[PDB]
């Protein structure tokens, strides 16, 4: 419908009906649910919520299916005085029933359209079982692996982070202006505004503190693309930024994500993080609560009830002006506008769309994109696909490989490794081991079914729930049973093959010491087994890249490529000397890099001419062969940094600026050209301005963040 | 002499020895010092240096003795210009020659006497040997045991960090409007400004980030307390504060420290940290890093010639004001001039007879035994009987290094192993030594034959010195892994043990205390250390001292400190066992101990007076309490006072130390402390920067750690006095 009719419906509305608008509830707080209906009534007298709450509260969050919500909005239009229906949302974070592999895993595909793909069928499938909206993409940068969510991220590097979130969106929404009629694609969140990944000691909700400057080098840039590609909504984070919950963060959220970012869709808080800004003690009680956070620009309590509860005697006493509550209606209405629910309030409703054969079968593409081969001695891999295979250890049969954050799809759809290897190996037997034991008599089951096959498939892992939401691990390991396992197999004299799965990044030094090749699959979702057939026995070759680095040990962390040089960084030439940065008991190194993953064919690049100079503000193209110089079709990441030899502040070794995942069939050879734009030379100075200061920069070209040609490029001259 | 005659001084000086002054270089670059000249001619050559240069440098570092000073003060003093004599520096740490112990156990005695004693015992022995500043004290906040340094910081929190600094400052220099009278007192400078202990994964040199209101709630204070106690000089940080290398950045020196905290004296780099700023990538060569340098207000470059070779072309080219230079110097002439240079040069210089006094080393002994921290002691176990039958076992039962790391001068044939320790008290001691990084058989056996003989296993396990100090990182806060497998062995002998640990850093000690039955941490105690040892362990010393820094679980526990923010879903009681709360799925919240802890053999009781419920905004609480020594044994207890904000516009700790006095009790002996929280206490940087006092709720808690407290609500409002 038009403008002024959504204009005039906020001049209709009661008080009591705008701010319950700018409630969220769980679907069996509502009548009309399919589901639940023995947690309503307890739940209802704990919130203190009334018909007229429910009745006019703005939103819904966790539908469990298309019946429900045609229930609950089936039932709420019924008595809804002037028929804003309800927008729905929920958490579709790698997929809704078809699987993709977890967002760390999809950033290690390197691959923009896998991750527009991933997006795009996840929307065309939670559309059709009913929610408007994703709580996705997820944006936090990560430098902490004890931290459970960074299964949620893309990773340590911005850039990456910002092109795969824009790619998100783009497969979430298609075209934003359109989505009141392409009703199988649906609006985007982005999450969690902001810095909420740098959680100290990785410990879950812990403070977040970092200078202004580094909030807007390294922290914000991934929100920032998601918004300006189109983002419908945002949401708050759980911890403090700079001493304040980010929830009632008035400079946060109105100065730079409103001002700055020019956002002007629904700010939602995070789950209750409107009532916990008085557990971060920064408000007195539920009053300050909604008040700070009204004045925050916060639109939507998502489960919690300070607002519905105290925004009436706030505004009546005149300590917040009605303003605010209408601007945030205003942007309710004109989300549920842009989604079309004034026309059609159940977008459509399409279950011919859920879990097809060609979904599944994307599914599985993203699994073998997102992979990554960290270790292959002597070409063990890829498998004949007559070796006598023994699988042995906790993922050889569990059926827990579709991931965290994994709200809708189901185990039982799920294909686990024995099932998926069985279908390409002719001789398969099997030894599955618990997740925290190793038995006297599992090992002699081992012994015995190793002995009689040609290699071992080693399936070792992490339970799910070991990591996601308040999954924090203190030391970064596999259980230490798996480890002995895997030293035990070891001595059967047979080749090794070590399928890791898991949600983070692990100490895995004592794995691929103690196997032939190791395979980091992390959680591939529904078609798992098939991606790690597949890539096992060649069919597919693996492609993938380390996006967030693998530590030396726990304590390296945090470690990540784009670091600062120090003032006495180790070099190859003063190594060994006592008074340089360095520790007495590991390397510097991460035990693998960014940018790393191996592959079953191999390449050659070459970097055209540049040159030597180039004024401010003129862009850098960056010309690249690449050939594939053996016999396998495969694929390379080429990948492009930058550094900043001298500047005003002190600036990483290098950054990522740009990089393409190249197809290449065996003999073949292709060229790609990048941009580096004077904005991949630019970086925010003391004093907060975004500026490219004339001077000497590095560009780095390979494979990796260490297999790299090195370029100089000489700026100054004038501006374009 | 007069300030008349020190600005004609520098009117005088050429451009050229007006660069040279803001030079500083070791001992054997210069005429006339007796050891290593043969480094001199190759070296002198690799930094480009000549006469002209070492004939006018302002300053020199690590002179050898008073022999080495002497020799090069008369060979200067013949051919300088104008007689401008040299100021010699040192790292005068925890001690000179009578070795004390190392500044984090020093934290932990949790005693600004203490304190100040080690620092005037210092002070006497360093100007007896001809040295006239110390770089100490180090005041960086720690909250990273992976970092080497923190057995330079007296800990975790801002306000100990910030008295004890105020104790040393006071301990070496005196009244330091007299530094040219009292010549057994010495200048201190101040040391790393600023936040070098945040530095990213405890890894050495690194990387420090946080925001600016961080800065000043907890990196800045100590710093400020010492330079407001007069502290006569500053030396930079080796790290970036804010994306800058601290040496040249401008608004932390120029607006910061001499602005905002008044700092008029000499500020001197770290070593090389000049040249450095180049390594950082903010300076493009020595040209460019002594530009910035100067502008940032650095006096005087620590053993680097990017000022030497570069700042006359600065000047001359108009690049950079010959005011500020003028201004350097000023500044170094006044530092010689206050410490008398110009009447005394030798600076009273034969005081041989004043190093390593018996009377000194019992100084050092008591600054041990109030420092040591008692952490386990099941069924009174400790302390011994004189006539137990003792298996001494370990590394540190006869290792010599028990000095600790930063002992630049101290000799280890003049300190106390464990065994001459303990074999001076305990008549029955049988030794078992073994190696720090191994445990073979051949060593079991020995242990074994060693503890069936005697009554009590004494474990003595430790860190080598060189395991931490300067670019002695860890990423694993861990002894060797021989050493946990030897507490391990030793359990199982069936005989009750003692654990004596000595280190420069928490370790995990939680499988060292699962293994024995009493765990003392000495840290390095210094020259008397198996004095020290011998003492508690008998009983002739009552361990007192408090951790000033949390023991983690383990190592990616870190940072963990008591001084923690609450976050939007603490963990309580009542939530316990709830999936969605702030924790760890493998480990506690709260590290295995926490700051403030310590045991004793004695048994303490306090009472707290009644507190008002109410205050005015600007006035003070004043906290009376009364302590009662309940047992026969008489002892010290640290008594402590911590606040905390409960609604603030930031996010506030859920606890902040705000007093602390340790109280001497005999048996039965009952005192009455009080503690003045002025309103300071009850304020915090806000948003804006602004130090602010709030109106709201407080509580005040008091007690024996931040974890054993009373607690009590103030509120906060009404009218500002
Ligand atoms: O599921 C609702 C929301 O729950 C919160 O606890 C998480 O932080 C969000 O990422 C999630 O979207
Ligand atoms: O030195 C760089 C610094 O610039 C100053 O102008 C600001 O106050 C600081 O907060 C920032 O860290
Ligand atoms: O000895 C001169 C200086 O050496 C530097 O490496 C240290 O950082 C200082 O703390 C010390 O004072
Ligand atoms: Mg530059
Ligand atoms: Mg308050």
């Amino acid at each position: 419908m038009e403008q002024e009719k959504v204009q005039e419906l906020v001049s209709q509305m009661t008080l009591d009906e705008k701010i319950a608008q700018c409630l969220q509830l769980s679907p069996f707080l509502f009548k009309g649910t399919n589901k639940n209906a023995e947690l309503t009534g307890p739940l209802l007298q704990e919130m203190k919520l009334t018909d007229a709450h429910t009745e006019n509260a703005g939103s819904v969050l966790g539908s469990s299916s298309a019946l429900d919500m045609i229930g609950i909005q089936e039932a709420y239009l019924k008595t809804n005085r002037l028929g804003i229906p309800l927008v729905f949302m929920a958490d579709v974070i790698h997929g809704y029933k078809t699987v993709f592999p977890i967002p760390l895993a999809l950033g290690c595909s390197f691959d923009r359209e896998t991750v527009r793909v991933m997006a795009e069928v996840s929307a065309l499938e939670a559309t059709a079982d009913g929610h408007h909206v994703t709580f996705s993409p997820m944006l936090d940068l990560v430098r902490d692996p004890r931290w459970g969510r960074v299964m949620e991220s893309t990773g340590e590097d911005p850039f990456l982070n910002s092109e795969l979130g824009k790619a998100m969106v783009d497969g979430y929404q298609g075209d934003a202006s359109k989505l009141n009629e392409n009703l199988e694609q649906m609006a985007a969140c982005v999450k969690h505004f902001a810095a909420y990944g740098a959680a100290e000691a990785g410990l879950e909700y812990n403070t977040v503190n970092m200078s202004t400057r580094e909030l807007y080098q390294n922290y914000l840039p991934a929100y920032n693309a998601a918004i300006q590609a189109g983002a419908k909504l945002v949401m708050t984070a759980f911890n403090v930024v700079d001493g304040i919950p980010a929830t009632m963060n008035k400079w946060l959220n109105r100065d730079v994500l409103r001002g700055e970012m020019e956002f002007d869709g629904v700010l939602i808080s995070d789950w209750g993080a409107v009532a916990e800004v008085i557990n971060h003690g920064t408000a007195r009680n539920p009053k300050e609560a909604a008040q700070f956070s009204m004045e925050a620009g916060v639109d939507l309590e998502m489960m919690t009830t300070c607002y519905i509860h105290e925004l009436k005697g706030l505004i009546e006493e005149g300590k917040l002006s009605e303003n605010l509550l209408d601007e945030a209606v205003l942007r309710m209405l004109n989300l549920k506008n842009d989604l079309g629910l004034f026309e059609d309030p159940y977008r459509g409703l399409r279950t011919k769309d859920i879990l097809t054969d060609e979904s599944r079968g994307k599914a599985r593409a993203a699994g073998v994109e997102s992979a990554v081969l960290l270790e292959n001695k002597s070409r063990l891999l890829p498998l004949a696909k007559e070796a006598k295979i023994a699988l042995v250890g906790p993922l050889a049969t569990s059926p827990d490989i579709l991931g965290g954050w994994n709200v809708y799809g189901e185990e039982k759809d799920g294909i686990n490794v024995e099932t998926g290897l069985r279908e390409v190996f002719e001789t398969v037997e099997v030894v599955s081991t618990e997740y925290t034991e190793l038995s006297e008599e599992d090992k002699v089951a081992v012994k015995a079914a190793v002995q009689n096959m040609d290699v071992v498939v080693l399936a070792l892992g992490e339970k799910n729930e070991w990591g996601g939401e308040a999954g924090s691990l203190a030391t970064i390991r596999l259980p230490e049973a798996q480890y002995q396992l895997a030293k035990f197999v070891q001595t059967l004299g047979k080749p090794v093959v070590i399928t890791l799965f898991n949600g983070r990044p692990l100490e895995v030094k004592e794995l691929a010491e103690s196997s032939d090749a190791l395979l980091e699959l992390w959680f591939p979702g529904t078609e798992a087994g098939r991606v790690t057939a597949d890539l096992l026995s060649g069919a597919s070759n693996p492609s993938g890249k380390l996006s967030m680095s693998f530590p030396q040990t726990t304590g390296q962390i945090p470690v990540y490529y784009n670091h600062l040089r120090t003032g006495r960084p180790q070099t190859p030439e003063n190594k060994g000397e006592r008074y340089v940065s360095h520790y007495l008991d590991i390397p510097n190194e991460p035990f693998y890099p960014f940018g790393y993953g191996k592959s079953y064919s191999e390449f050659e690049l070459k970097t055209s001419s540049l040159p030597k100079e180039l004024n401010l503000g003129e862009s850098l193209h960056v010309e690249v062969t690449i050939k594939n110089i053996s016999d396998i079709a495969g694929k390379e990441v080429i990948q492009v940094y930058l550094q900043d030899v001298t500047a005003s502040i002190s600036r990483p070794v290098k950054e990522l600026k740009a990089f393409e995942k190249v197809a290449l069939q065996a003999g073949e050879e292709k060229t790609v050209t990048f941009e580096l734009t004077s904005e991949a030379f630019s970086f925010y100075n003391h004093q907060l301005e975004k500026v490219q200061e004339p001077g000497l920069h590095r560009v780095f070209v390979g494979t990796s963040s260490e297999d790299v040609d090195v370029f100089e490029v000489e700026v100054g001259g004038y501006v374009l």
